[PDB]
């Protein structure tokens, strides 16, 4: 692993700790979220992020942070503000960026 891959793995582990239920661990399926794929143009999740770190797809911390923000923004677009997914996405978006400094 390169220094960036080691850093991003550290950030990913710390971000996933903030989602103990694993709501963001895997891609959102159309079975759980009817018509999700039709509403959300660029889906993102922690699992996909791990696959991109392993494949060395992230060339900067800026790119990784963009994917994390995407994941949270998607949940805040699809879900209504009163839901657990929306509330967690908003919470981890701010906490995650703070953590990453
Ligand atoms: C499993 N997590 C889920 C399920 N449904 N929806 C709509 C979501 O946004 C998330 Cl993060």
């Amino acid at each position: 692993s390169t220094p960036i891959q080691q850093l991003l793995e550290h950030f990913l582990r710390q971000l996933q700790r903030k989602d103990p239920h694993g709501f963001f661990a895997f891609p959102v399926t159309d079975a759980i979220a009817p018509g999700y794929s039709m509403i959300i143009k660029h889906p993102m999740d922690f699992g996909t992020m791990k696959d991109k770190i392993v494949a060395n797809e992230y060339k900067s911390v800026t790119e990784f942070k963009a994917d994390f923000k995407l994941m949270c923004d998607n949940a805040m677009t699809y879900n209504r503000p009163d839901t657990v997914y929306y509330k967690l996405a908003k919470k981890i978006l701010h906490a995650g960026f703070k953590m990453m400094s």
